[PDB]
């Protein structure tokens, strides 16, 4: 997809942020969005097309693929990016609002609170998405999925496409998110000092 | 198949037998062999060809059909006929042997024992085949057979050809065999008197 607008706003943010914050935005762009667009999206391109179940029951493949993957990982990661970005948008909006107010007439006591809260919310969203991914899928995609969802007769064997590659990228994204967390915590500590 | 030779011998027997015995041979011919040849054999003609399993596993249909029907009913009935006929052959052979012996030089004390024993053995074979059929297949062929025999993945659904018609003929043959038993018992009683 096209991320140009979000990139515009976030680049604008870069100016109004801590050094750790600029590192965080660089990470967001390079190791999440770029990889999604150029590496991961191709990996999941044939997720359902090459999902194959050992049966001749009509509709069994559509229901078994939907059971194994209620939301695809790539879409989960899209949502994750958007939600961890939103607070930064809030903060830069507050900043530009104060700027226009001063013109009509940096991290002051008024902004500081908003900035800290935005770091806090980035952290909360990151942790939430990581936990949700863990419970939904674990962190490994196994090649065999056994499904007993109607209309499938008894339990059928279905086989996932590219399970090892998908696992590699799952773990890669997990690590990127953990790095984001570390950065957020160090930024809170730096402000504290 | 061609039953002409057995028919020759058994027709020869008809002369050397009790009235109940002639009824028994008439039953054997009309209600077992004729039906097999003209009715039942067509019913089971497509037993494996129209046996269908819901799977795309190669070899699953050959192993699931062999599990459901280790011996086909028609072949079981063939064997049954042959084995219940053998003792009558023994007895008529004994009779012709005594005839030739007398020529060189009816139910006497010598034959009577053999005759009674041959009735007894007809009865034993009939009972044995009936019991064996009961344990192997019950007396109803259900339309759905569920099979978990390698190479089938998990349990698969297989569907039998002509289950209701096959059930009708199963019960018909059971009844014929029971009539044979009643005849044998009445023949033993008649001799006893
Ligand atoms: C302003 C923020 C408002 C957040 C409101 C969140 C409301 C979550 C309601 C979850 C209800 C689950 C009911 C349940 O249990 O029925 C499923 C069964 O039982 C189970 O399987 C156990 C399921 C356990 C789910 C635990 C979810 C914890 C979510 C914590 C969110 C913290 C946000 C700060
Ligand atoms: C279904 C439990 O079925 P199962 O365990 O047998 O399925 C095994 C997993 N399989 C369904 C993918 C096969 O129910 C679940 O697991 C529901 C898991 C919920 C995952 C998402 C949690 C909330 C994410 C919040 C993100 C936003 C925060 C800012
Ligand atoms: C700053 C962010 C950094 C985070 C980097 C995360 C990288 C994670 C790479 C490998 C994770 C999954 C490995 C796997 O899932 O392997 C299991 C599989 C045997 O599983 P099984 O079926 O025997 O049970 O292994 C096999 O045998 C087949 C061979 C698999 C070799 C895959 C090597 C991938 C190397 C990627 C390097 C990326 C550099 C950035
Ligand atoms: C001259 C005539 C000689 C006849 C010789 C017959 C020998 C039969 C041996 C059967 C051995 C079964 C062993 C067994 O049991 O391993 C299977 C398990 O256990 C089970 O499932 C229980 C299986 C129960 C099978 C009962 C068969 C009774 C056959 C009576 C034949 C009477 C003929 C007059
Ligand atoms: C297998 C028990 O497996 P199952 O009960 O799960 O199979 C269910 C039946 N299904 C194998 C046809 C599906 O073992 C058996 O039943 C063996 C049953 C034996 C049937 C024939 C007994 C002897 C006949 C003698 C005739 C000659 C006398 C003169
Ligand atoms: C001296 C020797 C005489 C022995 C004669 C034995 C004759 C046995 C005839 C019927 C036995 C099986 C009936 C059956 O198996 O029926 C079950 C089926 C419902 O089973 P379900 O799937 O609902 O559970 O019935 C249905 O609904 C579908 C309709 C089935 C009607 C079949 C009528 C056959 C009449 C044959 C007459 C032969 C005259 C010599």
């Amino acid at each position: 997809g096209d991320w140009s607008f979000l990139g515009n706003i976030l680049e604008e943010v870069n100016e109004h942020s801590t050094v750790i914050g600029r590192v965080w935005l660089t990470v967001l762009f390079i190791f999440r969005i770029l990889i999604l667009g150029t590496a991961a999206e191709f990996v999941w391109g044939d997720e359902q097309s090459d999902f194959v179940c050992n049966t001749q029951q009509p509709g069994c493949e559509n229901v078994c693929y939907d059971e194994a993957f209620p939301i695809s990982h790539i879409r989960l990661w899209v949502l994750q990016i958007i939600f961890v970005s939103t607070p930064s948008l809030v903060y830069v909006g507050h900043a530009v609002h104060h700027v226009r107010m001063e013109e009509k007439r940096r991290l002051e006591g008024t902004l500081l609170r908003t900035y800290v809260c935005h770091i806090i919310f980035k952290t909360l969203f990151e942790v939430g998405f990581i936990v949700g991914h863990y419970f939904l899928y674990g962190f490994r995609i196994l090649p065999l999925y056994r499904c007993s969802r109607w209309p499938c007769p008894n339990v059928v064997d279905c086989f996932v496409s590219r399970p090892t590659e998908k696992t590699i990228f799952i773990l890669f994204m997990l690590s990127v998110a953990s790095v984001s967390l570390f950065l957020n915590i160090l930024e809170m500590s730096h402000l504290g000092l």
